[PDB]
């Protein structure tokens, strides 16, 4: 009860874009909404806080993309985030992401080119949110880890 | 008394014997790495929760040059990052960096092959590793503790 979260990241690109973050830390993912096309475009997503209170984070990144909503069950947990990143437009991009939890795999979204980055979460713990820095695409995302 | 978060392995997909460490990571002492082309060998001293000391590996194999590096007090590692590749027919951990709060040790190996890293964010540490090795490192992971 109460033990601090851990923030690892953000893969993707060094220093471009706009700074995005939750205010609230975070103890449980709800649900994810990623627009994609050849790159991610954007990604939100709702959570639950320290205080039992849910918020949605986002959109970060553009309004380009298809939209697919991902909504988990109480027993299902965000085990592996995965994708590419590289030059798109001018700028480096998430150019393709993937969402692995301990039920099923989300994905590839996106195009798979570039440099890979993978974040595996072990001993049953969840990745739970996420940060990063956004222009019209993620430039980088990073994870916010609870375990159990 | 909270988990200790672990991230990862990066590298050879399933390749080596693994190894691992069997009590909680307070702090991250010190690590004696070995190598030359590539990452040969890994061991790390660190504090558990009680404060007792426990040595972990040496993990890998007989070549490379060797590094100690001694975690100065208040000084604590704050990312990790690397490439791995092929090399003598399996895939290895080629280099690795370690990022501290207070200065950057390595590269150590060859830059080559695919990039890895794992930052830790708002002054949280990395204090131990696991992974998979053999002749080499094949895989390795972090132990993260939040402040």
């Amino acid at each position: 009860e109460q033990c601090p979260v851990t923030k690892i990241g953000p893969w993707g690109s060094s220093h471009e874009g706009t700074v995005q973050d939750i205010t609230e830390s975070p103890k449980r993912l709800e649900s994810i909404t990623l627009y994609h096309g050849w790159s991610v475009d954007s990604i939100s997503f709702t959570y639950l806080d320290h205080a039992g209170e849910k918020h949605k984070a986002g959109p970060w990144g553009g309004p380009g993309g298809d939209p697919i909503m991902i909504e988990f069950g109480s027993s299902e947990f965000l085990k592996e985030v995965s994708g590419t990143f590289g030059p798109y437009e001018g700028s480096t991009v998430i150019t393709s992401i993937n969402f692995i939890t301990n039920k099923q795999t989300y994905g590839p979204f996106g195009r798979q080119e570039g440099t890979p980055f993978s974040v595996p979460a072990q001993n049953n713990s969840s990745i739970v949110g996420f940060f990063g820095r956004s222009g019209k695409y993620i430039n980088a995302v990073g994870v916010y880890v609870q375990p159990i």
